[PDB]
DNA sequence: AAGCCCCTAGCTTTTAGCTATGGGG
DNA sequence: AAAGCCCCTAGCTTTTAGCTATGGGG
């Protein structure tokens, strides 16, 4: 796990972002699939958002990305999904006079960490003493990061 | 994980929040650890964030907490750490003269979920 | 724990189209 | 060191305070 930084915060915040077109239409394909990546991956260079992983179902966009999170996630999909809306519809017809508009007004949005929910609870239990959580070898790695960034 | 939701947004953003005493003072002890979590749950229920877990060490504090995606995980630590400076130099005259600010202008957060990172990746990969 | 319909101001994408711990049905 | 120390604006809470902001300088 890599850590950043603004001004004055160190972090890791990486989201599993999901929003579908209106009425889960079935358009995200083909050119239109392809130029919405593309449209993404400006948005976020942008935005300084940087996108690990970005696929597209036919009715779905999932997307992997580390976001400030003094920014914040909704700023950066607010404007993904407003400036893919307003450039697709303009390029593909269809999006435009079949559909009131490309988006729905929600999406999910799910934390991704370096480990799983329970051994972070675990580490944060076990700093009222530290003597050693001994488990074995699993999730060794992530909880030395940890000790040693707290340190 | 079970998720939640606001008006437009459902959600599960669980962060791991660290943060230090200025000058990383071993001061978060005694009467001062217990009313800082105080001030902490006292806060996070004002702001609908949940705290699934909190320990302090001595010169740290780490939280584990929910917060609406469309709140702001920023809104929630300037709150908690803000708050819990007025009163706790408030309560504790030590506190208050020995040091300029009980806090730092920094803090450590780490976002947390149901699975791991590759594994989330791998997940994605196969949308395909 | 959204996803449909409708609404508003804010802000971007501005003769648009999506947020807001938004609000209502 | 920079996140952490120093210093500053500016926005908002905690406002005879004290922490933010994808902030910015040593
Ligand atoms: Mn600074
Ligand atoms: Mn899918």
């Amino acid at each position: 796990v890599l850590y950043k930084s603004n001004h004055n915060v160190v972090y890791s915040c990486k989201y599993h972002i999901v929003w579908c077109p209106k009425y889960r239409r079935k358009v995200l394909v083909g050119a239109v699939e392809m130029r919405l990546k593309e449209i993404i991956q400006e948005v976020a260079k942008e935005l300084r958002v940087e996108i690990i992983e970005m696929q597209t179902d036919k009715d779905h966009i999932h997307i992997l990305a580390d976001i400030d999170p003094s920014f914040g996630v909704m700023k950066f999909i607010k404007t993904a999904k407003g400036r893919s809306s307003r450039i697709l519809r303009q390029e593909f017809n269809h999006l435009k006079t079949k559909l009131p508009t490309l988006w729905t007004n929600s999406c999910f949005i799910s934390t991704v960490g370096g480990a799983p929910l329970n051994v972070v609870k675990q580490y944060i239990e076990n700093q009222q003493n530290s003597n050693r959580p001994k488990q074995k070898e699993k999730w060794k790695s992530y909880v030395d990061n940890l000790q040693t960034k707290a340190l």
